[PDB]
Formats: C-alpha cells, sequence, structure tokens
C-alpha cells in the first residue's frame, strides 16, 4: 500500500506565545526530502511542551506560567488535518510546568518553578482530570543564581514500565518514583511512591535537564544546563549507575538543551545555547554505551529543543530567538550535519514533536 503520505510526518511545534506566536503550530513535513507543508494551528498560551498520546489521537501541552495560570491543556488531534481541537485544561499548581509525559492513564508534568512534578489521571475520553497528585521537593544547589531551589525539568517513563524519573536542575538529583501501572481515573488509586534509593546524585554544578533512553533501554544520556556536560549511564531494574562524562558545551556558556540519539543508536546529539548556538554530535560505542565527540554544528539562535526523523535521516533544531526551524540532513555513516536550507518560519519554536 505505498503512499506519498508514508513518508510524510505530522509534526506539532510548541513555541512561547509573549510575542506574535498564537501557540500550537502543526505541519506536514517529509522525512525523506525535508519539504515542510503548515497545516493548522491553535491558539494556546505558551505551550513551550507538549506530547502527543501514543495513538495519536490526543494532545496534551504545558501552558507555562509563573503564577497561577500554569496548567495542563488536553486536545483531541486529527493527524491527517493536523487539527487541534481544546477539550479541557488543569492547574498543576506548580508554576512554569515545562515537561510532561504519559503512560496513557495519567499525565506527569515537570514544574521548574514550582520544584515540583503534578499527576493528572486521563479520562475515558482522553480529557485530563483535576490533578491526583502534586509531590514537593527540597534543596539547593551550588550555583547562586539558578540552583537556590528545585527547579524540576523532566518527567520519563523508564524502558521496563517501572519507574519515573525526574530531573532536577536546582539540586543536581535524578527523583525516582514507582509507577503503579493500574492507576487510574476510575480506580483512584496513588500512581507514584518514592523509590529506593529515592534519587541519583550528580556532580554539583551540573543543572540536570532532560534524560534519554537507548532503544534496548540498557543506557540512559542526562544533559546538564549549567555543567553543559552529557552523562552516561547503564540502566537496569530502576538503578542508574554513571559510567562516562562528557562535555557538549566547551565554551562554558551555561545553557545547554536537549539530547537525542540517532534511532540506530550509533549517534548521540546535544543542543547549546547562549555561545556558539549549536549541536555537539557523538558517536556511541554500541557495546559500552560510551561516548566519543565526532562534530559540532552551528545553527540559529537559541536551539532549546531539536528532534530526529524516525528514519534517522534528518535533524531539526527549533530555534527560539531566530525564530526558525532549522533543517539538517544527517549522514549515517559519520553522524554529520548538512544544513538543507529549508527553515520554517515560527515564532519561538521550543518544541518539536511528531505523530507518524
Ligand atoms: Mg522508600
Ligand atoms: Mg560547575
Ligand atoms: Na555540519
Amino acid at each position: 500500500d505505498p503512499s506519498t503520505t508514508d513518508s510524510e510526518l505530522t509534526m506539532l511545534v510548541g513555541t512561547y506565545t509573549s510575542g506574535n506566536s498564537k501557540g500550537i503550530y502543526t505541519f506536514r513535513f517529509n522525512e525523506e526530502t525535508g519539504e515542510s507543508l503548515p497545516l493548522s494551528d491553535a491558539e494556546v498560551a505558551n505551550p513551550s511542551y507538549l506530547i502527543p498520546s501514543a495513538d495519536g489521537k490526543f494532545v496534551y501541552s504545558v501552558n507555562e506560567f509563573s503564577k497561577d495560570q500554569a496548567a495542563v491543556s488536553a486536545f483531541a488531534f486529527d493527524k491527517e488535518k493536523g487539527t487541534l481541537h481544546l477539550l479541557n485544561t488543569q492547574k498543576t499548581m506548580g508554576a512554569d510546568p515545562c515537561y510532561l509525559t504519559t503512560n496513557g492513564k495519567n499525565i506527569v508534568t515537570a514544574n521548574y518553578s514550582g520544584g515540583s512534578i503534578t499527576v493528572f489521571p486521563i479520562g475515558q475520553d482522553g480529557a485530563l482530570l483535576p490533578a491526583s497528585d502534586v509531590i514537593e521537593f527540597k534543596g539547593s544547589g551550588p550555583d547562586k543564581e539558578r540552583q537556590t531551589m528545585p527547579h524540576l525539568h523532566c518527567v520519563r517513563i523508564t524502558p521496563d514500565g517501572k519507574y519515573l524519573l525526574a530531573d532536577d536542575l536546582g539540586t543536581d538529583q535524578i527523583h525516582k518514583f514507582n509507577i503503579n501501572p493500574n492507576a487510574n481515573a476510575d480506580n483512584k488509586e496513588k500512581f507514584l511512591t518514592k523509590g529506593t534509593p529515592e534519587a541519583f546524585k550528580v556532580a554539583p554544578g551540573s543543572g540536570p535537564r532532560h534524560l534519554i533512553f537507548n532503544s534496548d533501554g540498557k543506557f540512559a544520556y542526562l544533559i546538564n544546563e549549567i555543567g553543559g556536560t552529557v552523562i552516561a549511564f547503564r540502566y537496569a531494574d530502576g538503578m542508574l549507575d554513571e559510567i562516562q562524562t562528557v562535555a557538549a558545551d566547551t565554551v562554558n556558556a551555561q545553557g545547554s538543551g536537549d539530547i537525542h540519539l540517532s534511532p540506530d543508536g550509533k549517534y548521540l546529539y546535544a543542543s547549546n545555547r547562549l555561545k556558539a548556538d549549536g549541536v555537539a554530535i557523538f558517536k556511541v560505542d554500541e557495546t559500552n554505551g560510551t561516548l566519543t565527540k565526532v562534530g559540532y554544528q552551528l545553527t540559529g539562535i537559541h536551539p532549546r529543543n531539536f528532534i530526529i526523523t524516525p528514519n534517522g535521516k534528518y535533524l531539526l533544531v527549533a530555534c527560539r530567538d531566530t525564530n526558525v526551524i532549522q533543517i539538517f540532513e544527517r549522514d549515517q555513516a559519520t553522524g554529520l550535519l548538512t544544513d538543507i536550507k529549508k527553515d520554517i518560519k515560527v515564532d519561538k519554536p521550543v518544541c518539536l514533536k511528531f505523530v507518524d
């Protein structure tokens, strides 16, 4: 059943709406040619991070606000039309939600300024129930301006479906929770409980930002915003064991951003902001999971988020300050990038996601 649509992905773009952005923008993106087409948009305030549901029928976005407007919005999504239809919104009761994840039964946010995480059950229609849990953290780190309190920046469900790991930029920790896979809107069971250990500690002043796992779930990789380092870990049965620390940033910019593995697992990419904005490229040793830097690609300004297409052919960079999504072709044998000069104009893009 080959179709033109096979290579056509639906892309969701989250933004900051302090300027001309309406909120969420949707596009068709061809992962074999790099061509794109605008589809629709949704008026949503500060949807700086969003996710599709696993079946692609729903989209959930944060509403990143410093006070009482902090929330999550739930939408019905039509992948073919690229249309978003708001279902409802619920308050996080934790300032600046900046990341979210789902297991199909609950949504979890990382509240940056609240220094907390919020759990929302998902109703039978895909809409959100009011928060069922708000988990507060305590502590600080050595950075005088950035680590005065916990700052939750990432929430990830482990590849074995058993744990939730939450990156805390403010305290140099990855908090660990046990997941109750049965917890849902109907039974009202608690989703998260503190695990053993309650947290993993990383080098002081690192500022843990985003965490990813490899395809078989035996390795994890963390990008540290302040330290500008990538930490490689061995992952097994709810344990993170540090195996290597490498420098993503080499100019002490203290603005590292996002992290992604190529789908074939052969290369790791990590972005840097503020100085020498771009993407560091590492070759992954497939057996021991360690990294060796192989290159660097300068990008537009403020690459807070990027994504790799499922076929591994393109790497798309959201450049918040240049108001563009830059498209790079990947050389699958060297990991190196080539700007194909097919930029997508978007005001303050900060989150890219695909729906197949
Ligand atoms: Mg315990
Ligand atoms: Mg330091
Ligand atoms: Na390049």
